[PDB]
């Protein structure tokens, strides 16, 4: 089971690659400017406690390969702005399209193009938690992956990816390099309080499940709110709300089995194990896809 996998749409051709050192990382081509997380000029120690404005004193335009395909794109200047590595190149993107930057909020469903190896692999929907990381797998290894709604002509960049987090979540910044939440580009212990799991995705994703063979967890079990948000406190699952079982209306019409008996369900495949068995080829229950990510069958 997967997101589905949108065409690369118009910024495919902003996309280039940034090296340095040894690292390399996604960039935003506009214009004759590129963008890419400024923790692209630091080692591995470099990152466990970095002054950037030193770091790129010990920096020329040299250190920095840009990379569009197999054609190189000369830096010709090299600047700072927030989180943000600015570089000017000797060409200006043919491909850049009509942009506007803007900062967005938790909530708004906006697009992130992925990469492999700095390769855009299709188009992701998508939107920030109210922590202000992102649920997507989609993202491992991508660093540097843009995120922008397109509104009829204008494309509006709204994120960056930055940081990978060790509870498989992502931080990132807006396009003038300000990051999302608390979030920082060194690597510390800055996961608290973001490993806790969303309920409503779990639920959307068990579902899921139902109209597509597997059945084995669905019990004969009375839960309220209430004692079903004893047990999600006790997992360290979000509290469920109204407004959550509101959402998935239309679910449990298509399936026939009532909400509150599927958070029965729940509740034992918590308080149980999952003894090596399988809900959609996995043994972890995920909450990577929101109900509107199941409104795609």
């Amino acid at each position: 089971f997967r997101k589905m996998a949108f065409p690369s749409g118009k910024v495919e051709g902003c996309m280039v690659q940034v090296t340095c050192g040894t690292t390399t990382l996604n960039g935003l081509w506009l214009d004759d400017t590129v963008y890419c997380p400024r923790h692209v000029i630091c080692t591995a120690e470099d990152m466990l406690n970095p002054n950037y404005e030193d770091l790129l004193i010990r920096k020329s335009n040299h250190s920095f390969l840009v990379q569009a395909g197999n054609v190189q794109l000369r830096v010709i200047g090299h600047s700072m702005q927030n989180c943000l590595l600015r570089l000017k190149v000797d060409t200006s993107n043919p491909k850049t399209p009509k942009y506007k930057f803007v900062r967005i909020q938790p909530g708004q469903t906006f697009s992130v193009l992925a990469c492999y190896n700095g390769s855009p692999s299709g188009v992701y929907q998508c939107a920030m938690r109210p922590n202000h990381t992102i649920k997507g797998a989609f993202l491992n290894g991508s660093c540097g992956s843009v995120g922008f709604n397109i509104d009829y002509d204008c494309v509006s960049f709204c994120y960056m990816h930055h940081m990978e987090l060790p509870t498989g979540v992502h931080a990132g910044t807006d396009l003038e390099g300000k990051f999302y939440g608390p979030f920082v580009d060194r690597q510390t212990a800055q996961a608290a309080g973001t490993d806790t799991t969303i309920t409503l995705n779990v639920l959307a994703w068990l579902y899921a499940a139902v109209i597509n063979g597997d059945r084995w967890f669905l019990n004969r079990f009375t839960t309220t709110l209430n004692d079903f948000n004893l047990v999600a406190m006790k997992y360290n699952y979000e509290p469920l709300t109204q407004d959550h079982v509101d959402i998935l209306g239309p679910l449990s019409a298509q399936t026939g089995i009532a909400v509150l008996d599927m958070c029965a369900a729940l509740k034992e495949l918590l308080q149980n194990g999952m003894n090596g068995r399988t809900i959609l080829g996995s043994t972890i229950l995920e909450d990577e896809f929101t109900p509107f990510d199941v409104v795609r069958q």
